[PDB]
Protein backbone atom coordinates (compact mmCIF):
# COMPACT_ATOMS: atom_id res chain seq x y z
CA UNK A 1 0.00 0.00 0.00
CA UNK A 2 0.75 3.68 -0.83
CA UNK A 3 -0.16 6.90 -1.35
CA UNK A 4 -2.15 8.06 -3.99
CA UNK A 5 -0.14 10.64 -4.98
CA UNK A 6 2.98 11.44 -6.00
CA UNK A 7 5.35 13.35 -3.63
CA UNK A 8 6.68 16.84 -2.77
CA UNK A 9 10.53 16.99 -2.45
CA UNK A 10 11.87 19.34 0.17
CA UNK A 11 15.00 21.26 -0.90
CA UNK A 12 15.41 23.53 2.37
CA UNK A 13 15.44 22.99 5.87
CA UNK A 14 12.42 23.82 7.22
CA UNK A 15 9.75 20.93 7.45
CA UNK A 16 6.97 20.89 5.53
CA UNK A 17 3.55 23.15 6.19
CA UNK A 18 0.69 25.07 4.67
CA UNK A 19 -1.41 27.74 5.44
CA UNK A 20 -4.52 26.86 7.41
CA UNK A 21 -6.82 25.57 4.41
CA UNK A 22 -4.85 24.41 1.70
CA UNK A 23 -2.13 21.50 1.01
CA UNK A 24 -5.27 18.56 0.09
CA UNK A 25 -3.73 17.17 -3.60
CA UNK A 26 -6.76 17.27 -5.97
CA UNK A 27 -8.73 13.99 -7.16
CA UNK A 28 -11.91 14.14 -9.20
CA UNK A 29 -12.95 10.99 -7.70
CA UNK A 30 -13.43 12.72 -3.76
CA UNK A 31 -15.79 14.78 -2.47
CA UNK A 32 -15.67 18.00 -0.30
CA UNK A 33 -16.20 15.96 2.42
CA UNK A 34 -13.17 13.61 1.93
CA UNK A 35 -10.71 17.01 1.83
CA UNK A 36 -8.50 16.46 4.91
CA UNK A 37 -5.37 14.39 5.68
CA UNK A 38 -1.81 14.79 6.14
CA UNK A 39 1.95 14.73 4.62
CA UNK A 40 4.64 12.01 5.94
CA UNK A 41 8.01 12.73 5.49
CA UNK A 42 10.49 9.48 3.87
CA UNK A 43 13.86 9.84 4.61
CA UNK A 44 16.28 8.18 1.87
CA UNK A 45 19.86 7.85 2.10
CA UNK A 46 22.64 5.92 -0.03
CA UNK A 47 26.79 5.21 0.17
CA UNK A 48 27.64 8.30 -1.10
CA UNK A 49 31.05 7.46 -2.62
CA UNK A 50 33.52 8.05 0.06
CA UNK A 51 32.27 5.32 2.18
CA UNK A 52 29.85 7.47 4.28
CA UNK A 53 26.13 7.89 3.93
CA UNK A 54 24.57 10.86 1.86
CA UNK A 55 21.24 12.44 2.97
CA UNK A 56 18.99 12.79 -0.11
CA UNK A 57 16.28 15.60 -0.16
CA UNK A 58 13.65 14.28 1.98
CA UNK A 59 9.73 13.51 -0.03
CA UNK A 60 6.29 14.23 1.78
CA UNK A 61 3.87 11.87 0.74
CA UNK A 62 0.13 12.67 1.28
CA UNK A 63 -2.58 10.78 2.70
CA UNK A 64 -6.66 11.05 3.48
CA UNK A 65 -7.14 11.08 7.52
CA UNK A 66 -7.47 8.15 8.62
CA UNK A 67 -5.56 5.94 6.19
CA UNK A 68 -2.10 5.58 5.29
CA UNK A 69 0.83 4.85 7.52
CA UNK A 70 -0.52 7.14 10.74
CA UNK A 71 -3.92 5.72 9.55
CA UNK A 72 -4.54 6.08 13.84
CA UNK A 73 -3.90 9.50 14.35
CA UNK A 74 -6.81 11.76 14.77
CA UNK A 75 -6.17 15.46 13.02
CA UNK A 76 -3.33 17.55 14.10
CA UNK A 77 -1.81 15.13 16.58
CA UNK A 78 1.56 16.33 16.89
CA UNK A 79 4.02 13.91 15.59
CA UNK A 80 7.81 14.55 13.71
CA UNK A 81 7.58 14.17 9.98
CA UNK A 82 3.72 14.79 10.05
CA UNK A 83 2.36 17.63 9.14
CA UNK A 84 -1.76 18.31 8.75
CA UNK A 85 -3.50 19.80 5.99
CA UNK A 86 -7.83 20.45 5.21
CA UNK A 87 -9.51 22.69 3.07
CA UNK A 88 -12.62 24.34 5.10
CA UNK A 89 -15.58 22.19 5.49
CA UNK A 90 -13.61 18.92 5.20
CA UNK A 91 -15.23 16.46 7.88
CA UNK A 92 -13.08 15.21 11.06
CA UNK A 93 -13.83 11.41 10.01
CA UNK A 94 -11.87 8.26 8.56
CA UNK A 95 -11.79 7.87 5.14
CA UNK A 96 -11.84 4.33 4.68
CA UNK A 97 -13.60 4.08 1.38
CA UNK A 98 -10.73 5.92 -0.42
CA UNK A 99 -7.64 4.23 1.48
CA UNK A 100 -4.34 3.86 0.34
CA UNK A 101 -3.31 2.61 -3.07
CA UNK A 102 -1.62 -0.75 -4.41
CA UNK A 103 0.89 0.13 -7.05
CA UNK A 104 0.43 -3.43 -8.51
CA UNK A 105 -3.38 -1.91 -9.58
CA UNK A 106 -3.09 1.83 -9.50
CA UNK A 107 0.28 4.23 -10.41
CA UNK A 108 0.30 7.01 -8.45
CA UNK A 109 -2.12 10.29 -9.25
CA UNK A 110 0.10 13.19 -10.10
CA UNK A 111 0.37 15.68 -7.48
CA UNK A 112 -1.66 18.92 -8.03
CA UNK A 113 -2.93 21.94 -5.84
CA UNK A 114 -5.98 23.78 -6.13
CA UNK A 115 -5.46 27.12 -7.47
CA UNK A 116 -4.17 29.78 -5.35
CA UNK A 117 -2.19 27.28 -3.32
CA UNK A 118 1.39 28.64 -2.20
CA UNK A 119 3.84 25.73 -1.51
CA UNK A 120 6.36 26.98 0.80
CA UNK A 121 10.08 27.92 -0.35
CA UNK A 122 12.13 24.74 -1.26
CA UNK A 123 9.11 22.85 -1.57
CA UNK A 124 8.72 21.66 -5.40
CA UNK A 125 6.69 18.45 -7.19
O1 LIG B 1 6.16 7.05 2.14
C1 LIG B 1 6.07 6.57 1.01
C2 LIG B 1 7.13 5.97 0.23
C3 LIG B 1 6.87 5.49 -1.00
N1 LIG B 1 5.60 5.56 -1.54
C4 LIG B 1 5.26 5.05 -2.88
O2 LIG B 1 4.94 3.68 -2.77
C5 LIG B 1 5.37 2.99 -3.97
C6 LIG B 1 6.26 1.84 -3.57
O3 LIG B 1 7.37 2.29 -2.79
P1 LIG B 1 8.45 1.25 -2.22
O4 LIG B 1 8.98 0.36 -3.45
O5 LIG B 1 9.64 2.04 -1.83
O6 LIG B 1 7.75 0.45 -1.18
C7 LIG B 1 6.01 4.04 -4.87
O7 LIG B 1 5.02 4.54 -5.77
C8 LIG B 1 6.40 5.13 -3.88
O8 LIG B 1 6.51 6.43 -4.44
C9 LIG B 1 4.54 6.12 -0.85
O9 LIG B 1 3.42 6.18 -1.34
N2 LIG B 1 4.83 6.59 0.40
Amino acid sequence: TASWFTALTQHGKEDLKFPRGQGVPINTNSSPDDQIGYYRRATRRIRGGDGKMKDLSPRWYFYYLGTGPEAGLPYGANKDGIIWVATEGALNTPKDHIGTRNPANNAAIVLQLPQGTTLPKGFYA
